[PDB]
């Protein structure tokens, strides 16, 4: 009995540290996109306010 | 003996199970502001080229 629960005890450890691994690389590119996005938006918008008044003039 | 590793095992397992969960979730949180900012940062662009095009005629 405790050898089996020691075997199914390491092979669930393998998959949830693959798991988390997965998981931190994830989170890591999704934040770095996400700026790089949220400074390209705040370019854009800076670009459409200053092009809208000159179009007014 | 056995027993004893067994359960440092079992609460090794549910521990990091736990927050490889906790972080997934989070990570889909990012994945959604991502792709929200990626839709903010089209309609930027179409706006800022339409209104130099008209700008323009």
């Amino acid at each position: 009995e405790a050898e089996k629960a020691a075997d199914e005890s390491e092979r669930g450890m393998k998959v949830i540290e693959s798991r988390a691994q997965k998981d931190e690389e994830k989170m890591e590119i999704q934040e770095i996109q996400l700026k790089e996005a949220k400074h390209i938006a705040e370019d854009a918008d800076r670009k459409y306010e200053e092009v809208a008044r000159k179009l007014v003039i």
